[PDB]
């Protein structure tokens, strides 16, 4: 009971109202309701149309360009709740371009479980601002209501009550009215119940009811079930032996089994092979599980487990990787496959990932005009071709007009078989007959092929199918060049040899398979080991080299020629480049940190670095030239943007190039090992130092390595070393000739630039005086003259390259009056 | 005189000082002086080295990593001016990474004509901040002086004068000294002369001297010539019969002629074929001119005129378009050409532009492993191959291992000949023997080719060389589909036919040459005109279709098969899409402008538009429902961003798709022709209008076209139409029953929502009152009661949907007391 009708799967009404009355009985839609493209329909047609039994909708509702529809108050008078199991572009209710629509009329919808509402292009619709979307939908932030008649202030939304003081329903927030139509207005239950709903008297329903109820506190009287529906009784969870189905109703095993039976054979278009798992009738077994036909339980399959991908009409054409995406993970293909890859990028890897798990093809495989393919290696696991379905002429393998196809599979490792039909190969220039004969002997189709089945004049013609072997004889290397030699091969008829080809490329690893190369041709020898010499190689790199002959195509038995094996050759090393960014920082009196970067061109492995730091004496003129005479200086020793960027970069690159073809051949030094930083200790304070830096790779056997990079730094001085020590003695010979004998700061910051002497009469002003190095040396101190007799005090300060010093303690001294 | 030595071309000193003394005599360098990579050099080596005669340098000066060089005061003691004719990376003086360098010493350089100075990485160089670059170089804004010993305050730059009051040279701007070394300091001439210079006494030189002079006002005593040098006499312009040479000196015809004689044969590396033009010995004739061997004048050559491009060692390999750029504009190639184009983009057009002007190849042409080439059409003007140089085997044309080569040239239009040697073709799958035989008959090489010269088994095998013709029999079109038929062709042996191929592509123009396509295969008929039906076409487009047979390669005489001619087929038209963005704007009482855009899918040519505008009556409830009762409303009728953008775009695209496969079949209207805008006239003021808009393409023969797009608008009202007209009459029946008989605004803005009446006692307050439509209709005016007797005035205002009106004139009226 609880539903007079059945459940109707969602449909797509279009272009005729005769399909709309299919809902004459059913009350719940376990699909989506879409009504669109209704042009000839007139408003008089909707006057006598209603679906009062429709209550529950699972997925969503869509309306688009339905002429003659004025309001839904009659179409869906009892639509209670939209479950929103599957959303339409993240929308559970879409109303788009609904001309002639005046008002919604959905006054019986209270709950929308998922999604938002998108109403747009409704130039006639009114009654939108009078809707409490907060009470209807839990999360209203995803709404979209624009370009309507209520966008501009034009809708006179009037709902019952105003003639009697605005009764029959309340307002909410500014306090604004909420109403659905001109006759029916929105109903809001008390907040004391979240979503169970309330009756007319306001009494709340049972916790299991959703939206509406008939008798308060009765799970058997709900109209909608919050969790699951069961024989007219809402329940939180379906007890055994019932399984939750479609997220809203509970079913027995028999129904799911019958649906699966329908889906096997008698359900072609998009049926779901329902299997029971985790007490849920899921449409399909999830990842890492398999379906067992006995009872349809998603048992965890061990390892790769079958995923049969039945093809539509038994034929699929793979043009690009996107078409292969739909086939991803399919191990067995129940049909025939066609490959027509004309172009793309980085193929044979994504294709291998998507299709490598294929293990069987029921029908036939056909490779046709696949220009970008180079090999069929991407069919990693392909083992057997059933070939139950055969093309015209009873063909199982069809290869045609492949330009770059060079091999099918490695037949020293791979196994394959074909049951029915015969092979076919035409217009495959780069595929020799050797693989075709491997197919006749391996696939067991030797007795099946007949005349004209395999083209003997268009397949093995332009291909490279050398069978003999070539051995390198003399190999020597160098820092730049490489000389190569091999045994002189001659075909049975010497006139049929055109020359050799040499291939080489950068080989960082050893995973080179020859499937991007530099080709160099070599003339035949004059009937003397033929060879070639390289010239443009980069030092200390591994190279992959192999030589292939080139023989003309005589009409007689093919002289297949010889191609050597792939070998790896490593170039020698040379002296590295200059280390980059040498920066020196002083943080102590004798500790200077040094930072740098590895050279841009190591040209080998950098075994050790080399740092030379030498003490630099101070400048000569700082000694014999005065710095306090009139006129001096304190020796305080401490697209245009893109175009200019390219110009500067090219200038720097030009100088780097100049540094790269130079053609190479008692100071305290330390060899840094595997470290890019170095500190120094035991240095004189505040002294200029010249730092020469080198990078090196070879140490013991006649060591030779890079050229030097220079940088300089000065250590931090000592604030104490410049202080004056010793009593300041005074002596006058005849007439106030003040001689000042006092010790010099024999440990200064570099040197003593000048002295300053200041003296002051008691209660009088102090007068200062300079003392130069030359004057101090010649006088062995300072000489003062023209001073009035009395008692004075002397303040002496010393200056160095660091800066001004500290005045000594004022030793007051009295000259006779 | 004026120069004891000759002029030395600029060189590149490197790795040994033995090349430096080559300047023992010459005094002017008409080149560039670069000294770099001097490692083993010691400072003692520079002690006894000087070049006092060097005065004038034309291009620039470069120093880089010259160990042992302390200062240039001895190297270049008389370098007066650097002309800077050709700059090094926009720098006329580069000093980079000069270790051991202390000071510049260039105290005799005054003028730098062009470029700036770049001094960088000089951790020892000082005397930089004491340089007046403004006086030296005219434009100093391009200087670059960083990362030196003067960047940090570490150089005590001291220059003579301080011991004697800073004399012997002045300062300039803060006022700062300018000096070159510790012994020689910069000399600045008085501003009264711009650049002619001054002597020791300050007297200015002649206007033609540059930098320095010996006797003031003497053009014959200058050291450098401002404009041009001539036999020790500076001159503004060289008079005839002398021509300006190298921008600084004048020469006779004999010298330029001898230089050209040296250049033609006995000058291999980079000589300039000097020709006299416009009184200048230019290195080469400019664009649009030619060289005549009689007198070497750049006469204007008529039309394409020869530009012979002699090749280095007679062999050039073209790998990419960049390699072809160097050959651009060359009409005759004196050498041999090799083509090895392996890849690229949009080839055969840029290559044709760069190389299409070639008219002759002296040596041989060789196309080898050119995988990306499709035809030799880019050799537009190639006519004759001289073939004086032949490879091994005496070959002139060498084509080898070309995968996509399909034709050489069209031999109904092109002409070609080859003098010496024989042809060669091997491993050209897509080139049939027909063109090779065309070559044997056209080039005149039929008698030269011998056995094994042309491969008969590896050229015309995989190619498409159909010779017969196919004629279409039945062709009919549709709006979407196309059905095609042709005459049933059968080869001589019916078993050798595999099927037909059909090609079609979008064909906007008719310049289709079949050289991007969609291929569809067709099975042979059952021995009944074979044909195909199309399904995925876009309406109203022109299609290029041609059918090519596919016949197996029998061992007997080739059944070449038949390919039809390229034909152009145009699909039918259908009803267009909806017009985009319909916007309506009101700017008058009856004028409303309308704007829109053409439909996105015209599906033909839009002959005319269709606009339907209908008057909409006002809402019904506005009449019978009061709007002034207690409780009312004034009817004031007026990466997540990327993901959401893609979601919205896909939603719109889904609805457009829904609109695209609909499968199609008395109002005042007007057909707009070839106009996207429309205005309307003669409309009631402030009335709702519904506008239905359509696009159309077919008019007379059973017209049918797009579906409607809707939009609505309202006209602007009249501020006068709402005014009240007519006297306001009053009458009291028994007891102050004030009846107000006055005319209604029978022409309102939509309708009269309500009236308001206000009356006031003399010197007292005014009280207002509403009047509803129903009350006004039933009372035929207003009724007033409960009013004290006396003299009053009435103010009446009318309201409409536009808004509040204007109160009428207060007509004071007296009721009996």
């Amino acid at each position: 009971h609880l539903y007079p009708g059945e459940v109707c799967p969602g449909m797509d009404i279009r272009n005729n109202l005769t399909r709309l009355h299919e809902l004459e009985n059913c009350s719940v839609i376990e699909g989506h309701l879409q009504i669109l493209l209704m042009f000839k329909t007139r408003p008089e047609d909707f006057r006598d149309l209603s679906f009062p039994k429709l209550i529950m909708i699972t997925d969503y509702l869509l309306l688009f360009r339905v002429y003659g529809l004025e309001s839904l108050k009659d179409l869906f008078p009892n639509l209670t709740v939209i479950r929103g199991s599957r959303l339409f572009f993240n929308y559970a209710l879409v109303i788009f371009e609904m001309v002639h629509l005046k008002e919604l009329g959905l006054y019986n919808l209270m709950n929308i479980t998922r999604g938002s509402v998108r109403i747009e292009k409704n130039n006639e619709l009114c009654y939108l601002a009078t809707i409490d979307w907060s009470r209807i939908l839990d999360s209203v932030e995803d709404n979209y209501i624009v370009l309507n008649k209520d966008d501009n202030e034009e809708c006179g939304d009037i709902c019952p009550g105003t003639a009697k003081g605005k009764t029959n329903c309340p307002a909410t927030v500014q306090f604004v009215e909420r109403c659905w139509t001109h006759s029916h207005c929105q109903k809001v239950c008390p907040t004391i119940c979240k979503s169970h709903g309330c009756t007319a008297e306001g009494l709340c329903c049972h916790s299991e009811c959703l939206g509406n109820c008939s008798q308060p506190d009765d799970p058997t009287k709900c109209v909608a079930c919050r969790n699951f529906y069961l024989d007219g009784r809402c329940v939180e969870t379906c007890p055994p032996p019932y399984y939750h189905f479609q997220d809203w109703r509970c079913v027995n095993f028999s129904f799911c089994q019958d649906l699966h039976h329908k889906c096997k054979n008698s359900r072609r278009q998009g049926c779901h092979q329902y299997v029971i798992h985790n007490n849920k009738c899921i449409p399909e077994c999830p990842s890492g599980y398999t379906m067992n036909s006995s009872n349809l339980l998603c048992t965890p399959c061990l390892g790769p487990c079958p995923k049969v991908c039945h093809l539509l009409e038994g034929e699929k054409t793979i043009d690009s990787v996107t078409s292969a995406q739909e086939l991803r993970g399919c191990t067995v293909i129940n049909g025939s496959l066609i490959i027509n890859i004309r172009g793309g990028n980085n193929l044979a890897a994504e294709l291998e990932a998507n299709l490598g798990l294929i293990e069987e093809i029921s029908g036939y495989l056909k490779i046709r005009r696949s220009y970008a393919l180079v090999s069929l290696s991407f069919f990693r696991k392909l083992r057997l071709i059933r070939g139950e379905t055969l093309e015209i002429g009873n063909y199982s393998f069809y290869a045609l007009d492949n330009q770059n196809l060079r091999q099918l599979w490695d037949w020293s490792k791979h196994n394959l078989t074909i049951t029915q039909g015969k092979l076919f190969f035409h217009y495959n220039p780069k595929l020799c007959l050797s693989e075709i004969h491997k197919m006749e002997e391996v696939s067991g189709t030797k007795g099946r092929q007949e005349r004209n089945d395999i083209a003997l004049k268009t397949n093995g013609d332009q291909a490279s199918c050398e069978n003999e072997l070539l051995k390198f004889s003399y190999i020597r290397t160098s820092f730049d060049k490489i000389l190569l030699r091999w045994e002189p091969y001659w075909p049975p008829d010497f006139r049929d040899l055109l020359g050799f080809m040499l291939f080489y490329k950068e080989a960082p690893y050893q995973n080179v398979t020859e499937f991007s190369w530099t080709v160099v041709d070599i003339d035949p020898p004059l009937r003397n080991h033929p060879g070639w010499l390289m010239r443009g190689l980069k030092p200390w790199t591994q190279y992959a080299i192999f030589v292939k002959t080139l023989v003309t195509f005589s009409d007689e038995r093919r002289t297949y020629g010889a191609k050597s094996d792939i070998i790896y050759v490593q170039t020698d090393a040379t002296n590295p480049s200059v280390p980059l960014d040498p920066i020196s920082v002083s943080n102590s009196s004798s500790q200077i940190i040094l930072k740098w970067k590895p050279p841009s061109d190591p040209n080998g492995n950098i075994t050790h670095y080399l740092v030379f730091w030498e003490r630099q004496a101070e400048d000569s003129e700082l000694f014999e030239l005065d710095y306090c005479l009139k006129g001096l200086k304190l020796p305080s020793r401490t697209d245009s943007q893109i175009l200019k960027e390219l110009e500067e970069s090219s200038f720097r690159k030009t100088f780097e190039d100049y540094l790269h073809n130079v053609v190479f051949v008692h100071r305290p030094f330390e060899k840094v090992v595997n470290k890019e930083s170095l500190v120094i200790s035991g240095l004189r304070h505040f002294t200029g130092y010249r730092i020469e830096l080198q990078a090196c790779n070879q140490d013991t056997p006649e060591e030779r390595c890079s050229v030097a990079a220079y940088v300089s730094a000065r250590t931090m001085p000592e604030a104490k070393a410049d202080d004056i020590v010793g009593p300041v003695t005074h002596e006058i010979f005849e007439n106030n000739v003040v001689h000042l004998m006092w010790q010099e700061p024999k440990e200064p910051n570099g040197l003593i630039v000048l002295y300053e002497v200041s003296y002051r009469r008691y209660g009088d002003e102090e007068l200062h005086l300079c003392v130069s190095r030359k004057h101090f040396a010649l006088e062995r101190g300072c000489r003062l003259r023209g001073l009035s007799p009395g008692n004075y005090s002397v303040r002496i300060r010393a200056t160095s390259l660091a800066g001004n010093g500290s005045w000594t303690e004022p030793t007051y001294f009295y000259v006779t009056d």
